[PDB]
RNA sequence: CAUUGGAGAGUUUGAUCCUGGCUCAGGACGAACGCUGGCGGCGUGCUUAACACAUGCAAGUCGAACGGAAAGGCCC
């Protein structure tokens, strides 16, 4: 539909009571637009559909923009929440999302189409997802880098990156008109 | 004054997170084995006993260095 989502992982958690165990289901969802806004939602329920829906509606209110320099990451980053380290590097067009399941789902929902992502540290899906999330949040878009440094993009950033951004904008124009 | 390049999964708990080993998906081979087997092209083929070897062959050539004449060859 309008917003593209992947179910990263589901788990069957339980609570022990005098009678026995009270099982429950946890859901990781990643919901994105495919063009730069993406979020992750955690859902608790007694049932898989309810947990998934709760996670999705909780993720809707956690959409953060991701800077894409033409279908790829702006610059290499390394994120880490708790113990989930995720390394991201931009890749040439056509490389694809070379990433592990959870991080790959996060990137595909964010709309990145050429990226190299490695999962260092723990392999727990939730923590790896948070590490991919803050790795993406660490991304620093070239115009705001120029604002930070009090300079211009032509003075701070690589000419190849800027050029590739122009050609990507031109294919954007193409699609738009074509429509 | 950009890059040609990096994927995980299972398993400790009632459940969780971490640590952590174990196991697996890939590629490879001077390989062997099992089942099966049409052809062609190009390679490769004792990794162990530097263990012991029947048989044939694998280093000869020169008469324009020499005496020669055992064969073939010409002349009697
Ligand atoms: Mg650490
Ligand atoms: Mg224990
Ligand atoms: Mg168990």
């Amino acid at each position: 539909n309008e917003y593209l989502e992947r179910v990263v992982a589901i788990n069957r958690v339980a609570k022990v009571v005098q009678g026995g165990r009270r099982f429950s289901f946890t859901a990781l969802v990643v919901v994105g637009d495919g063009e730069g806004s993406v979020g992750v939602g955690y859902g608790k329920a007694k049932e898989v559909p309810a947990a998934i829906a709760k996670a999705v509606e909780e993720a809707k209110k956690h959409f953060f923009k991701v800077p894409l320099v033409g279908r790829t990451i702006t610059h290499p980053v390394i994120g880490e929440k708790a113990a989930g380290v995720v390394m991201l590097r931009p890749a040439s067009p056509g490389t694809g999302v070379i990433a592990g399941g959870s991080a790959r789902a996060v990137l595909e929902c964010a709309g990145v189409h050429d990226v190299l992502a490695k999962s260092l540290g723990s392999s727990n899906a939730i923590n790896v997802v948070h590490a991919t999330v803050d790795a993406l949040q660490q991304l620093e878009e070239p115009e705001e880098v120029a604002r930070r440094r009090g300079k211009s993009v032509e003075d701070i950033a690589p000419a190849a990156m800027l050029r590739a951004r122009k050609e990507a904008d031109e294919a954007a124009a193409a699609a738009r008109m074509e429509e």
